[PDB]
């Protein structure tokens, strides 16, 4: 990581605990994506990204095609 940031994505779709390990992956797999935390409960998931590497809108866009609707 070059240079990371810690952003926390507010998550709408995550009604399961199989989503946990499924979005939490689908950030982690990106390149670039340091360590993620996903709060099933709290709706938020908090990644620290190398923004160097992955861009925002990679993470946003892998989200949401996995079935979540983030901001």
């Amino acid at each position: 990581s070059n240079a990371m940031e810690q952003l926390t994505l507010q998550v709408e779709g995550m009604s399961c605990g199989h989503c946990v390990n499924a979005i939490e992956s689908s950030v982690k797999e990106l390149n670039g994506v340091e360590q993620v935390k996903v709060q099933l409960a709290e709706g938020t998931v908090e990644v620290t990204i190398d923004s160097s590497v992955v861009t925002l809108k990679d993470i946003v866009a892998v989200i949401e095609d996995q079935g979540y609707d983030v901001q």
